C-alpha cells in the first residue's frame, strides 16, 4: 500500500524497523540502502541500456515506482540525463513510443469536450496547482507533428520544473490541446488515439485555447500557464493574445532569449571588447533570432544603461537574401526593420549576399548562429573574425548538432583557444597545447524553472517582459568571478536548485516593485526572500 | 483512481459515457477501443521491439497498468508470447534485469526472518490464496544461480497459472526463499539486494523451508504449494519430505513427466507399433529421465491395463557409460536399476557403449532425447530406426535448442516425413514434397495450471501421484481424432482454458474417488463438474 504509492515509497531505503512497523517485511529483498546508494544503483541500471530511448523507458519505470528516487537520480546526473528526459529523446519517445506516457497524470482537451474544459479540470481534483505546461504537438521547429502524442513534451517539461526549481510534483499538470494533426502517418495509423483530422483553422483553434485559458484561470488560479512547442504560425500570436490577461509565458521564445542574452553578456565581459565596441553578425532572421538580439540589447541596456539605440546599431542581421539593410530594395518583414542597417549603400548591399563577403565587409567580433541551415561558420569566416578581435565570440546555437553553425572543437582549434563559445547542445572538452576548453551550454533549464517558482510564490497578475529581463540579468550575475576566470558563461548546471532559488527571488522582487504580486506573505528584501524561496522548494529526499 | 488500479483500469475501453460518470474525461486520449482492439494495439507495441528482453519489459509495463489487457494479449498470442514471459527470456530478465520484478507482488524469506514467516504471510493480507510458487533460485538445470533474483521465476510461473487456468490474479503469490547464492558475480555485486553469502547447508535449508511449509499451511490453508526451479540436490528430497503432509507438487519433475507421457502415448497410437511392440531408447539416465520413463509406463498401464513389468521391459536406458544392464559390471545408482536390461550378456554390454552401436543392437522404434549433451540423434541413427518401424518416434526434449538431440526439420527430412516428433521448444513447420510437418511441443503449460485449478477447487489434503497420472491421461484424451489425423500429439496450446478446465475436472474426480477432497460443494459427475469448473475460472475480460 505504502509501496504502491510512488510519492511515499522508499523501497530498500525503508530500514528493517520501518519494514516491521509498516507491515512490509518480506515485501522487499533484505538489503537496506540510503537514497545515495539507490541513486548509484539506478544510475547503473540506466547505463546498462545502450540507446537513449531504452534509458528513458527505464527512468519512466523508476518515476512510476519511486518518485523521490527518480528526481534524486536526475539531480545527481543532471547534465547526462537531460538529453534522455527531454530534447531530443523525449520527441522520439512521443513519435514512436507514445505508450511510455499512458500511465502519467495528464489532461487531454479537444473540440469534442467544448464547453466542458472547466468540468474536466475540476474533475482532475488537483490542489493548489502552480505550473501547467500546454502544447498542441505542432512543434516550434515545425518537424514531426505529434498531435495528441505531444502530451509527452508537456510531461517531460513538467518534470524539468520539479527537478530544476523544486515545484512539488503533485502541483504540476501536463496538458495536450489536441486540435488535430497534419502528420499523414498518424492520420492513417489504426493505433493513433487522438483526433483523426487535420489541424483546425485559427478561429476554432482560438475558441478552444480561449476556453482553456479561462477554465484554468478559474479552476487553477495560482498556476503559471507555460506554452511549449507551439508552431511559429501561432506561438507569437498566442503571447500577444494572452500575455496581459493571464499568468503565462512561452519558454521557446522568452526563455531562450533570456538564457542566450545572459551568456552573451558574460562572453562580452571575457572578450575585453565592451558592448558598444562589439560588431555582431546575427546569422538567421526569423522572429526568434530577432527576439534574441532584442533580448541582448534590452539586457545590456538594463545592466550598463547604454542607450538601447546604440546597442541596436551593434547588430548586423543576415537573412537568406544577405545583410538586412534599408538600401537593399526589398520590402522588409516588420521584425527585420528594427535591426536593418541605415549606414550601408544600395551598391554595398548588392555585394553583401554570402556570409563570407558580409563577414569580410562588417569585420564582426561576434558570430551568433540562429540560422538553422547547417555549418555556415567556415574556417575562412572564423579566421576573418580573428583579424577583428583577440577573443572571437562564436555562438553556434542551431539545433540539433547537425544544423549547428560550427563545432566548438573547430572554433577552439581555428582560434588556437581564443574563441568564447556557447552551444545549444552539450559538447565534450577540447584540449589544445595541454590547455582545456569547454563550450558553455545555454540550456533553457537555467531560466524557466526559476520563473515558474517565482511566479508560483509571487502570484503575479501576469508575466510582463520585466520579469523575463530580471531572470536573464539574475542568471548573468550568478556566474562567479571564479566561473568567469575558467571561461564559463553560466553558473554550473548541477547547481540548478540554487540558480532557480536566485532567479525566483529576483523575479518576485521585480513583481513586488511593479505591484503585480498577489502573495503578501513573502519577505520583500533579497537575503530573507532567498532563504524563504529555498525552504519552499520541494527536495527529492525521504521526508515522511 | 480507477485508472491507477490495474485490476479495474480499462484505459481507452472506458466509453465516453463511462468517462463522464467516473469523472475521468480528459484523463485519456479520446478514441474508445474494445478489448480486442487494445490487444491488437499492445501486440503491435510488442513487435516494435526486436529483442525478447525489450518485449518482456513492455509487457511488464502493460501488466502494471491494465492487468485485464495484459492477460487478454497473452491469451490471444500465447504460442508467440510464451518464450518471452517465461523460459528462456524470464531467466535472462532475472539474471541481468532483476529491476523488472521490483514493482510485483512477491514475498521474500531468508534466515534473518527465522520465526517470523507466519507474521510476514499474515501481513501480506491476501484473501483465499489458491496457488503459491516458491523457488530458491538454485536452477533445476544448475545453470545461472539467481539467488534472490529467483523471485522473477516465481512471478513468471504465477502469471502462467492465471493465463492457463484462470487462477484469479489476486489469489496467487510468488515467493523467493533466499538461502544464499553461489553466484560469484552476485556475491561481489554492490547492487545485489539478496543475502550475500554462499547457499546454506541442508540442515539450515530444511529448517527454513519447514517453517515456510508450516506457515503457509496455517496462513494460506487453501493454497497449492508448487516448487519451481530447485536444483537436483534438493528438488527430489523436497517432494519426499512434504508430498504426504502438505498440498504440494514440483512441475519440473511431476509436470514434465505428465506432459511427455501424454504426448508419447499419442505418438504410439499414430505409429501403429502398439505399446508392447515399442523398443524405446531412453538417451539420458538422470533421476528426471528415469521419472519420465516411469510416467510413460504408469500411463500405458492405466490406459491399457498391460502389466507394468511388460511395459518396463520396452525401455533401454542409456547413461554416459552406455546401455544400463545388470551384466555391465558397475554398481548402478538406485534409480537406474529398475530400467536395467536383465536380457543382455556381459560380452554384449562391453560392445554397447556408443549410441550408434546401441541403436544397431537394440533396433529401437522410439528415441527419447533426455540427454542434455547436444545432437546425438545423428542421420545414421535416424536411418537405422527407419529399418525397425515405418513411423519412428523421435523426441528431442533436451533444452535449449542447442542441447537438442536433433532438429525436427532433420528428423522429418531423414525419414521423408515418417518421423513422429515432439520437442521441448517451439519449431516452425517443415514442408517435404508439398506435405507439411510440425513437431508437437510438450509445453509444461498443458498440465500445471489444470492441476493448480483442480487442487484449488477440490482442496485435497495432499497431491498423491494418482492426481498427476489422472492429469496426464486427461491431456492425452483431449487430443481429438481430428488433431490425431493431422499428426498432433496434444490439444492445441491456444485452447489452454478448455484444456485446464478438463484436466482440473479429471483431477477433482480422482480426489473425490480417493476421498481426499475437502470441498463438498463441487458436482461429482463429469459433465456438471466441467461446466462448474469453466464458470469458476477468472477470464481476462472487462467485468466491473
Ligand atoms: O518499491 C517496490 N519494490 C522495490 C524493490 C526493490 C528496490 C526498490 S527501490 O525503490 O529501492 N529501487 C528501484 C525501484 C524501482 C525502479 O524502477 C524500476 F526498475 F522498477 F523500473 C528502480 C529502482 C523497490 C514495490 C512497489 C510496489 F508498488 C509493490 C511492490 F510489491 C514493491
Ligand atoms: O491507463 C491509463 N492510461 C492509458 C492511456 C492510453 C491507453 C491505455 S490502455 O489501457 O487502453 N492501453 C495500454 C495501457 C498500458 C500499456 O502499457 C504501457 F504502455 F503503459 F506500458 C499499454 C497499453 C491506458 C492511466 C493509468 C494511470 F494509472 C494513470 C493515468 F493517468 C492513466
Amino acid at each position: 500500500a505504502i509501496l504502491t504509492d510512488r510519492y511515499i515509497n522508499r523501497g530498500t531505503a525503508f530500514t528493517m524497523e520501518e519494514r516491521q512497523k509498516l507491515h512490509i517485511l518480506g515485501r522487499l529483498p533484505p538489503v537496506v540502502e540510503t537514497l545515495e546508494e539507490q541513486v548509484a544503483r539506478v544510475y547503473g541500471q540506466v547505463k546498462k541500456y545502450e540507446k537513449p530511448i531504452n534509458r528513458y523507458q527505464h527512468l519512466v519505470s523508476v518515476h512510476s515506482t519511486n518518485t523521490t528516487l527518480y528526481y534524486a537520480t536526475i539531480l545527481a546526473h543532471l547534465e547526462e540525463m537531460l538529453p534522455i528526459i527531454y530534447t531530443p529523446t523525449v520527441g522520439e519517445a512521443c513519435m514512436e513510443y507514445s505508450h511510455l506516457f499512458f500511465r502519467e497524470r495528464g489532461v487531454y482537451f479537444n473540440r469534442l469536450y467544448k464547453g466542458q474544459f472547466r468540468n474536466i479540470m475540476r474533475d482532475a481534483g488537483y490542489q493548489k496547482v502552480e505550473v501547467v505546461v500546454i502544447t498542441d504537438g505542432s512543434r516550434i521547429l515545425g518537424l514531426g507533428d505529434l498531435g495528441s502524442n505531444g502530451i509527452g513534451i508537456s510531461i517531460g517539461k513538467c518534470s524539468l520544473y520539479v527537478a530544476g526549481a523544486g515545484i512539488d510534483p503533485r502541483l504540476i499538470v501536463p496538458v495536450i490541446l489536441d486540435v488535430g494533426t497534419n502528420n499523414e502517418r498518424y492520420l492513417q495509423d489504426k493505433d493513433y488515439l487522438g483526433m483523426r483530422e487535420k489541424r483546425l483553422g485559427d478561429e476554432e483553434f482560438y475558441e478552444l485555447l480561449d476556453e482553456f485559458m479561462e477554465a484554468a484561470s478559474a479552476e487553477w488560479p495560482n498556476a503559471v500557464i507555460q506554452f511549449e512547442d507551439f508552431s511559429n504560425n501561432h506561438c507569437f500570436d498566442i503571447m500577444e493574445r494572452y500575455q496581459k490577461k493571464y499568468r503565462c509565458f512561452n519558454d521557446d521564445i522568452q526563455g531562450t532569449g533570456a538564457v542566450i542574452a545572459a551568456g552573451f553578456l558574460n562572453a562580452i565581459k571575457l572578450s575585453g571588447v565592451s558592448p558598444l565596441q562589439q560588431r555582431i553578425v546575427v546569422f538567421g532572421a526569423g522572429s526568434a533570432a530577432v527576439g534574441v538580439a532584442n533580448n541582448i540589447a534590452a539586457l545590456a541596456a538594463r545592466m550598463y544603461k547604454f542607450p538601447v539605440q546604440d546597442l541596436v546599431k551593434t547588430f548586423y542581421l543576415v537573412d537568406t537574401k544577405g545583410l538586412v539593410t534599408t538600401t537593399r530594395g526589398d520590402q522588409l518583414a516588420a521584425h527585420k526593420k528594427l535591426l536593418a542597417r541605415t549606414d550601408v549603400s544600395a551598391e554595398d548591399s548588392a555585394k553583401l549576399r554570402t556570409l563570407e563577403e558580409i563577414v569580410r565587409f562588417v569585420k564582426p567580433t561576434t558570430l551568433l548562429g540562429l540560422g538553422g541551415v547547417g555549418p555556415a561558420f567556415t574556417e575562412e569566416i572564423v579566421k576573418m573574425v580573428m583579424q577583428n578581435t583577440e577573443r572571437p565570440i562564436i555562438f553556434p546555437l542551431s539545433n540539433p548538432t547537425s544544423k549547428a553553425e560550427v563545432t566548438p572543437e573547430n572554433a577552439y582549434k581555428w582560434t588556437n583557444g581564443a574563441a568564447i563559445v556557447a552551444s545549444g547542445s552539450p559538447f565534450p572538452p577540447t584540449t589544445i597545447g595541454g590547455k582545456t576548453f569547454k563550450p558553455s551550454q545555454g540550456n533553457n533549464l537555467y531560466v524557466f524553472p526559476g520563473v515558474g517558482l517565482g511566479c508560483a510564490l509571487a502570484q503575479p497578475t501576469h508575466i510582463p517582459e520585466e520579469l523575463l529581463l530580471t531572470a536573464s540579468e539574475s542568471l548573468n550575475l550568478l556566474t562567479t568571478e571564479g566561473d568567469l576566470r575558467e571561461g564559463r558563461l553560466y553558473p554550473p548546471l548541477e547547481d540548478i536548485h540554487n540558480i532557480s532559488a536566485n532567479v525566483a527571488t529576483d523575479v518576485i522582487l521585480e513583481a513586488q516593485r511593479m505591484k503585480i504580486d498577489n502573495n503578501k506573505k513573502l519577505p520583500r528584501t533579497r537575503d530573507e526572500l532567498l532563504a524563504f524561496v529555498k525552504k519552499a522548494m520541494w527536495k527529492p529526499v525521504y521526508s515522511g
